[PDB]
């Protein structure tokens, strides 16, 4: 009784319709977003790698009401802890497995963030966050293998803030994007 998209294209469409309403019901997002099989041939034009550094691949802006981005990430490649502006979040796997690492929030004293959760995401998987959720890192498991995600972000934002372990701190970061529409960026 999940609606199945085929493709991405296919899942494409349906988040078109899922965000055009004021109303978003997070766990048919959730479901339709873990139903698409990933299929490699469909999204190896988006799949841009970077040797340092995980990269953001713009895929589509949903009429405004979203960011469709697909994440790369090489070897041991890993996040910020960072938060998510008042948006909602969606991660789902497309190759590999990523570590996420659920922290709360820091008060305002310095002090060794805490960590609420800890989970290694399958094959397939859709994961969701947003802030009231708390504050997390994603980092692939793998040395040796990469690790491709994709994410829908809504509204869209375009800065966030990473947070130090050791203290709580935080400091303002712009996302860039190494690509859009599978054509590399200055
Ligand atoms: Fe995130």
């Amino acid at each position: 009784e999940v609606l199945k998209p085929r493709t991405l294209a296919d899942l494409i469409r349906i988040l078109h319709q899922l965000f055009a309403g004021d109303e978003v019901n997070v766990e048919e997002v959730q479901a339709i977003m873990e139903a698409y099989e990933s299929d490699p041939t469909e999204w190896a034009m988006y799949a841009k790698f970077d040797q340092y550094r995980y990269t953001r691949n713009l895929v589509d802006q949903g009429n405004g009401k979203f960011n469709l981005m697909i994440l790369c990430w090489g070897e041991g490649h890993g996040s910020s802890i960072h938060d998510h502006t008042n948006s909602h979040c969606f991660l789902k796997m497309l190759q590999g497995n990523l570590k996420e690492t659920l922290f709360a929030w820091p008060d305002k004293k310095s002090n060794e963030m805490v960590k609420k959760s800890e989970r290694v995401l399958r094959e397939n998987q859709c994961a969701y966050i947003n802030d009231s959720v708390g504050l997390h890192r994603v980092e692939n498991i793998s040395h040796t293998e990469p690790a491709v995600s994709l994410h829908l972000y809504s509204p869209p934002f375009d800065t966030c803030h990473a947070f130090d372990q050791r203290t709580g701190h935080k400091n303002k970061v712009t996302m860039t994007f190494h690509s859009k529409f599978g054509i590399r960026t200055p």
